[PDB]
């Protein structure tokens, strides 16, 4: 398991968080010196438990699916919610099973489906170690559409902080002030699959994609990405998406 606690949280202590996150997920290679998830895991294995303490000490688990760092489902006193997914259905089966009851929400995990149950798109919703904060108390007594929101907060803040080293920095900037994601955070979260696969077809074209990953630069110009000599691949990504689940 992992933990994050807000309580005293700073940037500092959130970085921490997010490195044994990463180091919580298991992988048996790296291509070119990052992490490749796992093709699968059987049974209970295949989920990490994440505990979130929120500043006034109250907690709710968050399973995470360790081939691809998605949020299937969280337990909240003894009530466990799971996203209306495949996946997540099958995680029911392994994870907060002691819960009373088992709530599914009305939507499934893609950002997507959150931002519709939402009301807004993410470019719009503040995020930050006050906006976890907050997101964390709103799962702990069931309401969907608050959930919804919240649950985009969490997914930003945990999740894709694992996977990029750029959003893990722009959440350290928001230690104690929110503010909405930038275009290159956003852009980043939205090519993580595409980037992880052209990576890893790279092996055998001499570092070079393929097919080309567009992504927006921290000032806001667009930009194509074409070889593992990129920035992006050297220093930001820090985990691949297993080309088996692409
Ligand atoms: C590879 O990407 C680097 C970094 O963006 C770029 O400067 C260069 O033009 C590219 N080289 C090749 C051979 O694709
Ligand atoms: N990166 C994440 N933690 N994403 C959470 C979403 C999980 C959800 N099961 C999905 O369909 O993606």
């Amino acid at each position: 398991d992992v933990s994050f606690r807000l309580s005293g949280a700073d940037p500092s202590s959130y970085g921490m968080f997010i490195k044994d996150l990463r180091n919580a997920l298991p992988h048996t290679e790296k291509v070119y010196n990052i992490p490749l998830l796992l093709p699968s895991v059987s049974g209970a294995g295949r989920y990490l438990l994440m505990h979130l303490f929120n500043y006034d000490g109250n907690t709710i688990t968050v399973a995470v699916d360790v081939t691809n760092v998605y949020i299937m489902g969280y337990l909240a006193l003894t009530t466990s919610y799971f996203f209306n997914e495949p996946a997540a259905d099958l995680a029911s089966q392994y994870v907060f099973r002691s819960a009373r009851r088992k709530i599914t929400l009305p939507y499934s995990g893609n950002y997507e489906r959150l931002q519709i149950a939402a009301g807004k798109p993410r470019e719009k919703i503040p995020i930050g170690l006050p906006a976890l904060d907050t997101a964390i108390s709103t799962l702990l007594h069931y309401d969907s559409t608050a959930a919804a929101g919240a649950l985009l907060v969490l997914i930003q803040t945990t999740a894709e902080a694992a996977r990029f080293k750029y959003i893990e920095q722009q959440i350290q900037e928001r230690a104690y002030r929110d503010e909405v994601p930038s275009s290159a955070t956003i852009s980043l979260e939205n090519s993580w699959s595409g980037l992880s696969k052209q990576i890893q077809l790279a092996q055998g074209n001499n570092g070079v994609f393929r097919t080309p990953t567009v992504l927006v630069d921290s000032k806001g110009n667009r930009v194509q990405i074409t070889n593992v000599t990129s920035n992006v691949v050297t220093s930001n990504i820090q985990l691949l998406l297993n080309t088996k689940n692409i």
